[PDB]
C-alpha cells in the first residue's frame, strides 16, 4: 500500500469558466471567471487588479486586460482580499509577466510568500506559487493610483490577513462607493479553542461589524455568490446584490449556526 | 558638498555593558547587558531566549549561555518583544551559530526579515542583519518548551508586532507568573493622522489595557528602566520593579502628554 | 469550455511505496521509499538527512527516523541533491516538525524558496511547499557533523543547483567513500539554445566529468534505478550498483543521444 | 569596558560627491557620484539602472533620472555588478519609490536579500537594506529592454554572484559595445584554502579570462578608477579608459602579487 498521490485543488467548473470583461462602474471591471472575482480598476496612471482567482487564470486575465486597453506594463498594483489559492493563485506569474507590484498586510504577505502552505486550517492541502509583497499596508492605510483612493479595512477571520478594499468610482457621473469585502466563511474550520487561532471567534465578530459599517453603495465579494452577484446575468448581474449590512448579517447567522453545530459535534 | 556619511546606530554605554547572568527565577536569567534585557529560560528540553539586545551582543550572549550550561545546540527557540535593532539585533547571527529557531507574529517576522529597514517611524535609520522566522504565532497562541508554557499577547503600538510574553516559573518553590511586556514608548513618533499607521492611537490604548491585565507577579521589560529594574543592583535588582498595572498607567500618562505636545507642535 | 483543472504531480506507485530502513553503511541508511532515496546519516552529534523525496513522505520519514533512534530534535541538518518536488518535497514540513536546518547552494536555495515554481523547464507544473535555507554553501565547502565530513560538489545541469554530496562512513570497520550523486537526466528539456539556460550543454559536460572523478567506493542516486540500486532486494540491494564512472558515462551517452534527437526534431 | 559601538560604513568623500549626468553613449549615462558608477540606459520602453552606489544615494539618483526625463514609473529594471553596500546600497529604497524590478543571478539575489550580511569575507561589517530580486538570471542570459539587449556574463570572485553586463549602444551613429565589468579586487580576502570559498582562486582566474574576452569597445567599472575613468574630467572623462584586456591583465597581476604576499604572511 503506497502513500496517497497528491490531490490537485479542483474546483467547480464555473469557477474556471472564462468571461469577457463585465463593467461594474465607469472604471471598474470584473475580468475573472463566472464564479471568481478579479477586479480591474483603470486609471490614467495605470491599472489596479484586486484578486486574480485561480493559478491557471493568469493568461485569461492578461487577455481581458488587453481587451480593456491595459498592457502588461500598464498594470501597476495588485491588491488581495486574502491569500488563498482561489484568489491569489496567479499573483506570482502576474508579477513575472507584468509591471505589477503587490501591496498587502503582513499576514497576507506571509501567507502569500509561502504559497498558501502551512495554512491555519488547510495545512498544505491548498497551495499555489509563492509571491513576495512589495509594500506592506496597515489597517486603514490608503493607496492612491490616478486619484482613485483605495482604503484597506482589516477583517481577520477567514484568514488572519483578510482585508476589505474600498474606493469610490463613478457610474452615470455620480459617485459610487464600492466595497470589495472579503469572505466571511469558515469552511470546515475549528472555531472554538483552536490552538493555531485562539481569538478566531472574537476576530470574526469584529469583522462582521467592520463589514456592516463599510462605505458601501455597491458590495462585491471574492465569490460573487456570497453577495448575490451573478456575473453571467449581463445587464442584471448586480441587480440582486446584497448590501454590506445584509452580507455581514447573513455571514454572522451562518457563523452562529456553525458554532452551535461544532458544540454539538 | 558630498552626501552625508552613514551614521552608525550608537547607544548609551550601559546598553553595551556586559553583565554576568542574573537570576530572575528558578529557571529564568537575565543574560544581556546592564541596560538591555535578554532572558534565558532553561528547561530540561532546551533553552529559550527572549530578545538578544544589540547586534554586537551575540558572542556575549553565547558566553553567558555557556556559563549557564547551555551549549549552542541546546538553544531551541528565540522569542522577541519587538524587531528593532536594540532587541533583535543579534538574531540572525544567533541562528547561524546555534540550533535556535525563531517564533514571531507576522508583523514582527516581516520587520525582522527586512532587518528593521523601512521602519514605519525610523525609515532606514536603525537597521540590523535580517533574519527569517521559522514559526508564525497568532495572538494568544502558546508555545511549550519542557513544560514551560509561553503565551503571546499582542500589544501593537511601539511596533505593529509588539508582543508581551508570559510564562510561569518558580521561585523558592512557589509559582511566579512572569510578564515580559514590550515597550510602550513612542520615541519621536507622529501619533495623530500617521499615514503609515492610521490606527496607532487606538492600538496603543488597547495595548495599555492588555498590559494592565497580564498575569504579572513579576514584570520585566526590554529596557529594564521602563519597569524600574536595575540589573546592576545585585540582590535588589528587582526590588523596585513596577507592577504591570503601574507600568501601563505610567506609559499611558506619558503617551497622553505626548499627544498633547504633538497637538501643540 | 472552462480552463483546465490543476493537475496533481502524480508518480509511479513504487515512488510512494514505504520501506523500512535499509542499511547502506555503518551509519548511513536509506529511509525513503522503494524508488526515492532519502538518506539518514546518524552521528553522535545528531542526524543528517539527504533528501526527503515527495511532499507526502514527511510522516513516513519521521517514523523511520524514530525506528532508528532519531527523534525530531535529533535531526540537525537537511542536505539536498536538487530542489525538485520528488526530492525536496517534504523539507518545509520537516523543518516545522524537527530541529533541522537546511544547507544548500544559492541556486538550490532560490528554487526551494519558491517551492519549485518558475522552474527553468517545468514552469509551475511541479511545485511543492516552499522552504528557506539556513546556510548557503559554496562549491567544495564542507559541513562536519559528529566527525562525518560532507563535501559539496556542484554538478549543475539537471537543475542549476544540482549537487553531489560525498562523505566517508565505515562498513565492516573499513572506510567507505560514499558518493550521493545528483540526477544527470534532462527530462523533456530543450538542451540547445535555451534562453533560460544558455550554457546548459557546457554545464552538463562539466558535470559528467565531476561525477566521473568523485571519491566513490559506493554510488547512490536520488532515483536508485539511475545507479542500479534495488532498494527492495534486501541484502543484494546494492550488489549491481554502478560505479560513478559508469553512471557518468551512461548519462553522457544518453545525453548525446538526446542532443542528436533534438537536432532532428 | 562596554562592547564596541557599531561602526558605520564610511567611505572617501569622492564616493559620496554628487555629479550631474555624464553622457557615456547616445543612451547611456553615468548618474551616480564622482567615484561610484550608477549607469542609466534610456530606451523608448523605459529606463534601466545598472548599480546605484551607496545606500544614501537614492534621492540623488532619482534627481538625476528626473533631469534626464525619467520619472519613477519609467524606471523598469535594476541590474547589479555585485551586491555590496557601495554598489547595491539604495536598491531596496529605489524599488519602493519607483516601478523598478531587480534582475540578478542566484548568488547576487541571496546576498541582496540578506542586505550584505554574512558576507563570505566581511561578515556583518558592511550591510545595507535588504531587497528581493524579481527575476533570476543564468549565465549568458539576455534581457531586452526597448531593443537594448543586456547580456549577463558571470565573473565570480569578488563576490560569488559578480557579473559583467554587456550591451550595444551608439555614439555618433556608430555601434559601441559597452562592457560594465565587475570588480576584480579581493580586498583583505583570504585567497588560499578559504573554507567559505574553496575554489576562490580558480574562479578569479576564470573571471580574468572572461573579462579579457568580453565585447568591449568601451569598458566601465563600478569604481571608475579601476578602468581609468575620471568622471570629473568632463569631455575627457573616458579618454584614458583601459580596454577590457588591460583591466583583466592589471587585475591578474595584482591578484598574483596578493597571492604571493599571503603565502609570505
Ligand atoms: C471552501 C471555499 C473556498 C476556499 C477558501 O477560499 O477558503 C478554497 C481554499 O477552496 N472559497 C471560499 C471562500 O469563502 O473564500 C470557501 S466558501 C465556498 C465558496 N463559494 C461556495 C458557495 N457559496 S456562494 N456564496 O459562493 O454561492 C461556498
Ligand atoms: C528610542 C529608544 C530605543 C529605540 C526603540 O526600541 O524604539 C531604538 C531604535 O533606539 N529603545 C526604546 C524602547 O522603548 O524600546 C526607545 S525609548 C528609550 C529607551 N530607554 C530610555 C530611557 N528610559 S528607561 N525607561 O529605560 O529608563 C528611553
Ligand atoms: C522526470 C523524472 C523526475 C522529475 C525530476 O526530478 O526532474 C520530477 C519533476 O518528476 N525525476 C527525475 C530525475 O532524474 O531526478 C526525472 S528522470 C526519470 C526518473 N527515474 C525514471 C526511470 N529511470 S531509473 N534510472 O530511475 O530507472 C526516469
Ligand atoms: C574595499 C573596496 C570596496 C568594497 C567592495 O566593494 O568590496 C566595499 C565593501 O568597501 N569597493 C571595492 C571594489 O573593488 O568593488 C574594494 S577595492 C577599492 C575600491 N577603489 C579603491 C581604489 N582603487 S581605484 N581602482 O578605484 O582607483 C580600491
Ligand atoms: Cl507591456
Ligand atoms: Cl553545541
Ligand atoms: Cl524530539
Ligand atoms: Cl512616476
Ligand atoms: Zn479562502
Ligand atoms: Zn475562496
Ligand atoms: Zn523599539
Ligand atoms: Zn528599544
Ligand atoms: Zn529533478
Ligand atoms: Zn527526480
Ligand atoms: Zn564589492
Ligand atoms: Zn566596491
Amino acid at each position: 500500500v503506497p502513500l496517497p498521490q497528491l490531490r490537485a485543488y479542483t474546483v467547480d467548473a464555473s469557477w474556471l469558466q472564462p468571461m469577457a470583461p463585465l463593467q461594474i462602474a465607469d472604471h471598474t471591471w470584473q475580468i475573472g471567471t463566472e464564479d471568481l472575482t478579479a477586479l480591474l480598476v483603470q486609471t490614467p496612471d495605470g491599472a489596479v487588479l484586486l484578486d486574480g482567482g485561480m493559478p491557471q487564470m493568469a493568461s485569461h486575465l492578461l487577455d481581458n486586460m488587453k481587451a480593456r486597453g491595459v498592457t502588461p506594463r500598464d498594470l501597476r498594483l495588485i491588491l488581495l482580499s486574502h491569500a488563498h489559492a482561489d484568489h491569489a493563485g496567479p499573483v506570482a506569474e502576474l508579477k513575472r509577466r507584468t509591471g505589477a507590484k503587490v501591496a498587502a498586510n503582513a499576514e497576507s504577505a506571509v501567507l502569500l510568500a509561502r504559497g498558501g502552505s502551512d495554512d491555519l486550517h488547510f495545512g498544505d492541502g491548498i497551495t499555489y506559487p509563492p509571491a513576495n509583497a512589495d509594500r506592506i499596508v496597515m489597517d486603514g492605510e490608503v493607496i492612491t493610483v490616478g486619484g482613485i483612493v483605495f482604503t484597506a479595512h482589516f477583517m481577520a477571520g477567514h484568514t488572519p490577513g483578510s482585508t476589505a478594499w474600498t474606493w469610490t468610482d463613478t457610474r452615470n457621473g455620480k459617485p459610487v462607493r464600492i466595497a470589495y469585502a472579503d469572505s466571511l466563511s469558515a469552511p470546515g474550520y475549528q472555531l472554538q479553542g483552536n490552538p493555531r487561532y485562539p481569538h478566531l471567534i472574537e476576530d470574526y465578530r469584529r469583522s462582521f461589524a467592520t463589514v456592516r459599517a463599510l462605505p458601501c453603495d455597491v458590495l462585491l465579494t471574492p465569490h460573487p455568490g456570497a453577495s448575490n452577484w451573478d456575473y453571467a446575468a449581463g445587464a442584471r448581474a448586480g441587480a440582486k446584490a446584497l448590501t454590506c449590512k445584509a452580507y455581514a448579517d447573513a455571514a454572522e447567522q451562518k457563523f452562529d449556526g456553525q458554532l452551535a453545530k461544532e458544540t454539538a459535534g
